[PDB]
């Protein structure tokens, strides 16, 4: 599709047979999801934004379907009002910004 | 231009005939630029992200230039560690996320 920015670019994604809402974020290096149970062993990771830095948990090779588009990679889990899809996944589904 | 997300979508902007560098962020509602001095009255605002909330100075009917195109909008000035172009101006230069 072509997502415009009059409103937040929210999309439905699927993870573990679950449909959830996510935000397509060109300003995020990594994908950050809300608190949830993912398969496996995590390592610790630090990420920074406005407020500063926080330590999140990280899982590898996680499958997420974005608008019927399969992507597989690193997902971070930490506190957020929304799941965030960063360029690590947006590249995969093939998203670009046009103007 | 059509931008890829292999790398951060950083662009050059021209603000107060001073030409900074900023990242096209669709995760951002508003535009927030590190500290500087612009004309007009500013009103305090408080914006939140990873790591929390910072207090910024809000200015309106501020003119910016993103890759040629002229946009008008509110712009928040403050303690960001990277200049961010948000939805508020991205729409003005008619940017879309495509996949």
């Amino acid at each position: 599709p072509q997502i415009t920015l009059w409103q937040r670019p929210l999309v439905t994604i699927k993870i573990g047979g679950q449909l959830k809402e996510a935000l397509l974020d060109t300003g995020a290096d990594d994908t950050v999801l809300e608190e949830m149970n993912l398969p496996g062993r995590w390592k610790p990771k630090m990420i920074g934004g406005i407020g500063g830095f926080i330590k999140v948990r990280q899982y590898d090779q996680i499958l997420i379907e974005i608008c019927g588009h399969k992507a597989i990679g690193t997902v971070l889990v930490g506190p957020t009002p929304v799941n965030i899809i960063g360029r690590n996944l947006l590249t995969q589904i093939g998203c670009t910004l046009n103007f």
